[PDB]
């Protein structure tokens, strides 16, 4: 039975929810008129892995940061086995994998116990590389993920620094088919207010149908759920007009719990852009906002990845993709969602809890 492993998991996926909500609001705040694609799970996922390889202040700071901290290692390590074993498909429904490449010099030893255990609870791989020339590091990193993600995640690194000898990749795409499918013929150029007065045209889908749709008079905002086949919700959060930046500082663990309350199946008109979304991000950069940085700095705790005075992580890169258009299986006057203003995203597995995808799209069509 997986009955633990499923409670670690539990417990994880209300982190990964925070998590999500706090990098959001930072990275809003420090570069508002733009979109933010990424997914909390799949950056846990890479600094959890790392926790199997690191010692001391390194090791407790990642924990304190991350808020590993309220159950056991071996549970810790469990959970997340559990999350990308169940999470981790390629059928006609579901395809999503996520993917932690660690790339070390050459010259180093990744040790055989670091390997073995990041392989059986990560599927976490290690490749050896030649930081000595940069560029040709660059595209041999670059090269094998989209081989590796057949194209899904490409030009994963733009710059290495000097004396790198360690650099984490983090990525997870995402394809999935709706429990009920758009008619590509329905879906039609609409416009999409970029602000109140300026418009771009977007390819916006269209259903009829059931779907769990709220309002939060509290956020100011509309819900309105999607689901995918696979045990998997699409959360659209829709601000009223001027409430975006209201929306984001209200973020919480709580938020999402009475956003829940707040829904019921109803008849919805639904208006909804397709989006092929990326986002990158350097994860120096990022965990600065949760007040990691050990990680990144030579300590001596990193000896259990390989022996090496010096050794850090000299850079970290997480890259999120996932597409969304028509494909899916197969009473009351209906409400009307049109989601063709700013809005959030938050892509959320139901089964094996967790928060896969979160979203500020201020444009489907921008890059």
């Amino acid at each position: 039975q997986g009955w633990k492993q499923r409670m670690a998991a539990k417990e994880l996926a209300r982190q990964n929810m925070d998590l999500g909500f706090k990098l959001l609001k930072k990275l809003a705040f420090y570069n508002p008129g733009r979109n933010i694609f990424l997914s909390p799970l799949s950056i846990s996922t890479a600094f959890s892995m790392l926790c199997l390889g690191a010692q001391d202040s390194t090791l407790d700071e990642i924990k304190q940061g991350f808020n590993f901290r309220k159950m056991p290692e071996k549970d810790l390590h469990e959970g997340f086995h559990y999350i990308i074993h169940e999470l981790t498909q390629k059928t006609q429904d579901l395809k999503l994998s996520i993917g932690n490449t660690l790339f070390i010099d050459q010259r180093l030893q990744p040790q055989r116990k670091f390997l073995e255990d990041a392989k059986n609870f990560y599927s976490a791989e290690t490749i050896l590389t030649n930081f000595q020339n940069l560029e040709m590091a660059q595209k041999q990193i670059n090269d094998f993920i989209s081989q590796k993600t057949h194209g899904k995640i490409n030009n994963l690194i733009e710059n290495i620094d000097p004396g790198t000898v360690m650099l984490l990749a983090n990525y997870i795409f995402f394809r999935a088919r709706w429990k009920h499918e758009f008619d590509p013929n329905v879906t039609k150029e609409e416009d999409f207010f970029l602000e109140k007065n300026s418009s771009v045209k977007v390819p916006m889908m269209f259903r009829s149908g059931i779907y769990q749709v709220g309002y939060d008079d509290k956020l100011s905002c509309t819900i309105l759920e999607i689901p995918y086949q696979k045990n998997i919700t699409a959360i659209f959060i829709l601000p009223d007009e001027g409430k975006l930046k209201h929306l984001e500082k209200g973020l919480q663990v709580d938020t999402f719990s009475r956003w829940k309350t707040l829904l019921s199946r109803r008849v919805v008109d639904v208006s909804v852009p397709r989006l092929h979304m990326t986002g990158t991000f350097d994860l120096k950069k990022t965990l600065s906002y949760i007040g990691v940085s050990k990680i990144f700095e030579e300590h001596g705790d990193l000896t259990k990845i390989a022996p090496h005075r010096s050794l850090k992580v000299g850079e970290a890169v997480h890259k999120a993709e996932l597409k969304m258009d028509e494909r899916g299986t197969e009473m009351e006057t209906p409400l009307v969602v049109k989601i063709d203003k700013p809005y959030l995203l938050l892509i959320y597995s139901e089964k094996i809890p967790s928060v896969l995808f979160l979203g500020k799209i201020v444009n489907p069509i921008g890059k």
